[PDB]
């Protein structure tokens, strides 16, 4: 255990920013990763041969995507550690080991595809999940490498602990279906403004946990400008391949989908942002104080996607 990790002096500082970017050199993802969980949980929490091993698995389980890759995974929980190093004693031993490895695995497994799609097509995995398809599937994938033999990072819970780690990752993954998303930030909203946000309801935590996860799922919009527009190129050509797949089926796509409709890119950003990402973050910067710089991100970028609208780019 007196293995620490130590990345580059511009790594080593620029990590601890919410704006960071892991960089394109694959081969250095699960080092960061590695620094992450010991920095944010101790180098004490899991058994390294063992973790690598399961970083690893998680890695080849992950397919070659334009967005929903393995790039994306670290992307999402280099968020979430953001997140818990900024609200240091807000969150129990447990969350910290659980919420890193739910955003690692938050998308195990996905295809390039919408749970609208799956349902469409009459893919096999809508018929064995009703709702929140890929998401069940993203969970069962987790709890699949978890029982590989030697990937088992969790051996050292007792069962209890074990049972409420798989139960904080299973939740955690679920919230990332944005659909989900909606509901949950209008309550956690009302409850604030209320006055009734309790931290020690579990079910009040959860509700909290589900929106840090749609921040970290989201935070392409929160990097720097050009990070958020060549990023907003990955997530079209997999919304444009679905797109052309809805076309394949004798459907008409969302606009949003539609590599027809590039023109309406900028509003379609302009209505995304409106609608989610900075309803996303203005609730989750009131409820906690220090991811306000994922706000002030998100709003810049607002005003850089307003820019290319107006032809200044
Ligand atoms: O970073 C993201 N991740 C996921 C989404 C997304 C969109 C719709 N449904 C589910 C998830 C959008 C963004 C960034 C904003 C964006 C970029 C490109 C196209 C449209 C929106
Ligand atoms: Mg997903
Ligand atoms: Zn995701």
């Amino acid at each position: 255990g007196l293995m620490q990790f130590t990345l580059p002096v511009r790594l080593c500082k620029e990590i601890e920013l919410f704006h960071f970017d892991i960089g394109p050199f694959e081969n250095m993802w699960p080092g960061i990763f590695v620094y992450m969980v010991h920095r944010s949980c101790g180098t004490s929490c899991f058994e390294l041969e063992k973790l690598c091993r399961f970083i690893m698995s998680v890695k080849k389980n992950y397919r070659r995507v334009p967005y929903h890759n393995w790039k994306h995974a670290v992307t999402v929980a280099h968020c979430m550690y953001a997140i818990l190093q900024n609200n240091h004693t807000l969150f129990t031993d447990l969350e910290r080991k659980g919420l890193l490895i739910a955003c690692l695995c938050h998308d195990l497994d996905h295809r390039g595809f919408s749970n609208s799609y799956l349902q469409k097509f009459d893919h096999p995995l809508a018929a064995l999940y009703s709702t929140s398809t890929m998401e069940q599937h993203h969970f069962s994938q987790t709890v699949s490498i978890l029982q590989l033999e030697g990937h088992n990072i969790f051996s050292t819970l007792s069962s209890s602990e074990y049972e409420q780690v798989l139960e904080i990752i299973r939740k955690a993954i679920i919230a990332t279906d944005l659909a989900l998303y909606f509901g949950n930030r209008k309550q956690l909203e009302e409850m604030y403004q209320t006055g009734s946000l309790n931290l020690n309801n579990q079910s009040h935590r959860d509700r909290v946990i589900g929106l840090m996860m749609t921040a970290c799922d989201l935070c392409s919009v929160t990097k720097l400008w050009p990070v958020t527009k060549l990023t907003a190129n990955d997530i079209y050509a997999e919304f444009w391949a679905e797109g052309d797949e809805m076309k394949k089926l004798g459907i008409q796509p969302i606009p949003m989908m539609d590599r027809d409709k590039k023109d309406e890119v900028p509003q379609g950003q302009l209505g995304f942002y409106n609608a989610v990402a900075i309803p996303c973050y203005t609730t989750l910067t009131q409820i906690l104080p220090p991811t306000e710089p994922l706000l002030k991100a998100c709003r810049d970028n607002l005003s850089q996607w307003e820019k290319v609208i107006r032809g200044e780019e």
